């Protein structure tokens, strides 16, 4: 089974999933000097005032927080999109030192971690049907750096010792995602895919320019988790990111001058 080690990491994935060498793969490096400003784009519209969270889980690859998507309650629209996209889950990727951790890079620079918020297009009915189409998903990414603490992240870090190993879950209600966003909403955008297998080419990426700050005691807690199951040898959950792939066919656009 796939993973991030010496014998089953990124350089091996193509043997079971051939699309790994396709024409619109992610992540990539963003060169700020080549990107072109586009004056016809529209501002982003984020409406999370009615969100209902349910549970938190460790899946062997990272940890995820889930929401109830049976009605329009937390949605994303505008920007380069046409239509309405509904929120289903969020997760993170990080490193073993403060100098590495993120998947996307800026003029060759790497940050300590990267946060991903996932949404699907309502015209298709539900989630499973949407991942099989070219314009099915929309993912919003935000960078993390080490400095002062972020108040709204604390409730997540205090529950981690109850889901240490693979297969564990716990109740997690009334959490508000508006507390993890920066001041400004200016961005970059291009067409791509998922960053872990099955690697399907169904995503419209939207990456924010301004990062958020967290303390060293907070990211320390992330590194104490495990990749293995209860009653098995200990392997620490660190360095779970895929590196930069070829641009080829595409061009990147910016909403700011
Ligand atoms: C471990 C498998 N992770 C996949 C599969 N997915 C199904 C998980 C059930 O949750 C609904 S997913 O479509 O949600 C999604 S989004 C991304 S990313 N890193 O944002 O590009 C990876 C994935
Ligand atoms: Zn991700």
């Amino acid at each position: 089974h796939w993973g991030y080690g010496k014998h089953n990491g990124p350089e091996h994935w193509h043997k079971d999933f051939p699309i790994a060498k396709g024409e619109r793969q992610s992540p990539v490096d963003i060169d700020t000097h080549t990107a072109k400003y586009d004056p016809s784009l529209k501002p982003l519209s984020v409406s999370y005032d009615q969100a209902t969270s349910l549970r938190i889980l460790n899946n062997g690859h990272a940890f995820n927080v889930e929401f109830d998507d049976s009605q329009d309650k937390a949605v994303l629209k505008g920007g380069p999109l046409d239509g309405t996209y509904r929120l289903i889950q969020f997760h993170f990727h990080w490193g073993s030192l403060d100098g590495q951790g993120s998947e996307h890079t800026v003029d060759k620079k790497k940050y300590a971690a990267e946060l991903h918020l996932v949404h699907w297009n309502t015209k298709y009915g539900d989630f499973g049907k949407a991942v099989q189409q070219p314009d099915g998903l929309a993912v919003l990414g935000i960078f993390l750096k080490v400095g002062s603490a972020k108040p709204g992240l604390q409730k997540v870090v205090d529950v981690l010792d109850s889901i240490k190993t693979k297969g564990k879950s716990a109740d997690f209600t009334n959490f508000d995602p508006r507390g993890l966003l920066p001041e400004s909403l200016d961005y970059w955008t291009y067409p791509g895919s998922l960053t872990t297998p099955p690697l399907l080419e169904c995503v419209t990426w939207i990456v924010l320019k301004e990062p958020i700050s967290v303390s060293s005691e907070q990211v320390l807690k992330f590194r104490k988790l495990n990749f293995n199951g209860e009653g098995e040898p200990e392997e620490l959950m660190v360095d779970n990111w895929r590196p930069a792939q070829p641009l080829k066919n595409r061009q990147i656009k910016a909403s700011f001058k």
